[PDB]
């Protein structure tokens, strides 16, 4: 408490209804909620929200409060997870963004893997849509000066309509204490979408994302697969010193694997820009 009011962003904590939690071991602290009168000319409208909340320590409170400001500070893109509202004042602090109410891309494409028998739910173009719309989102978050720095299927989100949504660019990363051995409860390990100046150097920029926005494609058209796969990270190490790629995958036009190799070149501007890769995918959509 004792956090200043901003009335451009407060809302009546008592216009919430928290419910189920999300994540997986989080101790409560971010749950789904129904929301009234989140359009205040509608003050009677519910509508489906996330809430994110602490608990904890000083900086535990101000690191929400970074991130929060950070949200404030980036605006608003159809491709990202957008704040929509705070609670700051008369109780516990919370952070209200939108609800994508299909969940992360990585577990959306792998329960849709395949009259209609021949017929999975994924098709090309669909494919090729989920990952120009993350490249716009990225575009836009490139041009507010936000570095990611852990782009990656897992952290876009999915809305009723399969818009994709970049969540959790405004999160503290830790990027000097990272455990490159930690494997997550679900079993991902982080290391393998960093670009090699991040994990080798500590080195971060836009084109290190765009290194992860590679991985990302490759996950798109596995259909959520696990890159490196087998590869322990004791031997990742080893093969991205000796220059290792991951193969073509099956079921991916050469265009598209381009666009891959593109984004893991060794220097990070013959990579290309976000605006390209825009660019790029957008031609391969207007293709058909
Ligand atoms: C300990 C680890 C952990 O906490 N892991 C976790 C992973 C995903 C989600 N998650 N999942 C969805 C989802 O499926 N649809 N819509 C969402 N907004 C979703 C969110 C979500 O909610 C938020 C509310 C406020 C803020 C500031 C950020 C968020 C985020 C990212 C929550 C926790």
């Amino acid at each position: 408490l004792d956090l200043p009011l901003d009335p451009l962003w407060e809302f009546p904590r008592d216009r919430l209804v928290l419910g189920k939690p999300l994540g997986e071991g989080c101790f409560g602290q971010v749950v789904r909620a129904e929301a009234f009168g989140m359009d205040p000319a509608r003050p009677d409208q519910a509508s489906t929200v996330a809430v994110k909340m602490l608990k904890a320590s000083d900086k535990d409170l101000a690191d929400l409060v970074s991130e929060m400001e950070v949200m404030k500070l980036i605006g608003r893109h159809k491709n990202i997870i957008n704040l929509l509202g705070v609670c700051t004042q008369e109780g516990p602090l919370y952070v209200i963004v939108e609800c994508a109410a299909k969940g992360n891309l990585r577990e959306f494409l792998r329960a849709r893997r395949p009259p209609r028998s021949s017929e999975g739910p994924l098709s090309f173009p669909v494919l090729v849509s989920c990952a120009y719309q993350v490249a716009r989102g990225m575009q836009y978050l490139e041009s507010r000066k936000c570095i990611h720095r852990d782009l990656a299927a897992r952290n876009v989100l999915v809305t009723e309509d399969n818009v994709m949504k970049i969540a959790d660019f405004g999160l503290a990363r830790g990027v000097h204490h990272i455990d490159y051995y930690k494997k997550t409860s679900n079993g991902r390990l982080p290391v393998k979408w960093m670009a090699p100046e991040a994990l080798f150097d500590e080195v971060y920029t836009h084109q290190s994302d765009v290194w992860s926005f590679g991985i990302l494609l490759w996950e798109i058209f596995t259909l959520g697969g696990s890159p490196y796969p087998g590869i322990p990270v004791e031997e990742l190490f080893s093969l991205l010193r000796e220059g290792h790629r991951m193969d073509r995958p099956p079921h991916c036009p050469p265009e598209l694997y381009g666009l891959m190799r593109e984004c893991w070149h060794a220097a990070p501007s013959q990579r290309p820009t976000f605006k390209q890769l825009v660019e790029a995918l957008d031609k391969v959509l207007l293709a058909v």
